């Protein structure tokens, strides 16, 4: 089945842009990375960054998941990322996203070895 680790490139990132360009970047990337195949993913941060600069907050500033996990990372440096919040228009199958850019601090749960980025936490 696919990696918790492809799982997390797929629904989260996002190197081929440097921020959103348009209104419709949310709605464009939610549908194309699947994340409204079964329902409306009702939010979900994409990052503009490299892959490698990712993976690399995982031996950054450990942080407390806002679950009490401990797995948690907090990138040192702000990154471009793209916030998606569904609206109130949003219709199954027809997920509407209104699209956020920000440059902020995201956290990240990490596993495995390699160890690296399973989960988007928050963005601070």
């Amino acid at each position: 089945k696919e990696t918790a680790a492809a799982k997390f490139e797929r629904q989260h990132m996002d190197s081929s842009t440097s921020a959103a360009s348009s209104s419709n970047y949310c709605n464009q990337m939610m549908k194309s990375r699947n994340l409204t195949k079964d329902r409306c993913k009702p939010v979900n941060t994409f990052v503009h960054e490299s892959l490698a600069d990712v993976q690399a907050v995982c031996s950054q500033k450990n942080v407390a998941c806002k679950n009490g996990q401990t797995n948690c990372y907090q990138s040192y440096s702000t990154m471009s990322i793209t916030d998606c919040r569904e609206t109130g228009s949003s219709k199954y199958p027809n997920c509407a996203y209104k699209t956020t850019q920000a440059n902020k601090h995201i956290i990240v749960a990490c596993e495995g070895n390699p160890y690296v980025p399973v989960h988007f936490d928050a963005s601070v």
